């Protein structure tokens, strides 16, 4: 079962996740067997409440345009992984929803090829 | 309290509300001062557990794309106001990610703002 449109999914840790695009987190998010968790934890405040939850270490994130390394908050009250801000500026995406449903593209209309 | 971009202020029921651009939110949701309520509720969950929201009546909400009437969720525990993928549908919006922020844009390209 995918998260809603938008969505995309991108390789992590060497292996596909499909995430929720959301505008709306200050970071990306992965919920279910994150792999190896730092000692560090942050602050999250969600729409009804906060509490701590752990950054992953870095993983290998493969992007249009390269690969990166980047952390990500695990949160296992989420229900689905959430590509948040953070990795978004880094897409340089496009989200539209004058289309179809709602649509992730690149910095120039492109289905990333990711 | 200010939200971060991606932004955008609409009139909402006669005043203006700046609300973050949120593709992680099924349903838009006012904060602070909704104006009346119904006594239809909702179970929503956030990032970090879930709680009961009462709804807003109906608002006219001047959207570039022509006004509508939408009811918000009253989610007081939120830092500022989010607009959803409900209202994102009706404006056929467009989110760009550039430089180290965000701009929205209507269905034909037209920044909404800047
Ligand atoms: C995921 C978080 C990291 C994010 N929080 C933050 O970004 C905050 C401000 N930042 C922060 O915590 O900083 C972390 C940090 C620390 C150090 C370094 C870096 C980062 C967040 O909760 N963001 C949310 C918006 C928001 C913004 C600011 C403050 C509070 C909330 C949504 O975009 C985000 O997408 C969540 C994710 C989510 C999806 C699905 C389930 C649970 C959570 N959606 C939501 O919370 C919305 N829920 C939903 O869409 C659920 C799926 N549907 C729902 O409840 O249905 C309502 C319904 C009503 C009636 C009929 C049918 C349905 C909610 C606003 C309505
Ligand atoms: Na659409």
């Amino acid at each position: 079962e995918p998260p809603p449109e938008p969505r995309i999914t991108l390789k992590v840790g060497g292996q596909p996740v499909t995430f929720l695009v959301d505008t709306g987190a200050q970071h990306s998010v992965l919920t279910q067997n994150p792999g190896p968790l730092s000692d560090k934890s942050a602050w999250v405040q969600g729409a009804t409440g906060g509490k701590r939850y752990r950054w992953t270490t870095d993983r290998k994130v493969h992007l249009a345009t390269g690969k990166v390394t980047h952390s990500f908050l695990h949160v296992p009250d989420c229900p689905y992984p959430l590509l948040g801000r953070d990795l978004l500026t880094k897409l340089k995406a496009q989200i539209h929803f004058e289309g179809s449903g709602a649509q992730v593209v690149g910095p120039m209309g492109q289905p990333l090829q990711v």
